[PDB]
């Protein structure tokens, strides 16, 4: 019981997403080592990005966040 693993982002999709594919997102945990966010697609597949890049912004703007 207790401290149960994270989700972790220990890379980013590198091509930007189109949204139309992408559902919702959620942060990852401000304890992992790289900062992430990871995308729900609507296919239900989980795409981590990197939260620096302006599309990956744009996408957390235009998104809704979801929640586990």
């Amino acid at each position: 019981s207790w401290h149960r693993p994270d989700k972790c982002c220990l890379g980013y999709q590198k091509r930007p997403l189109p949204q139309v594919l992408l559902s919702s997102w959620y942060p990852t945990s401000q304890l992992c080592s790289k900062p992430g966010v990871i995308f729900l697609t609507k296919r239900g597949r989980q795409v981590c990005a990197d939260k620096s890049k302006d599309w990956v912004k744009k996408l957390m703007q235009q998104l809704p966040v979801t929640a586990r």
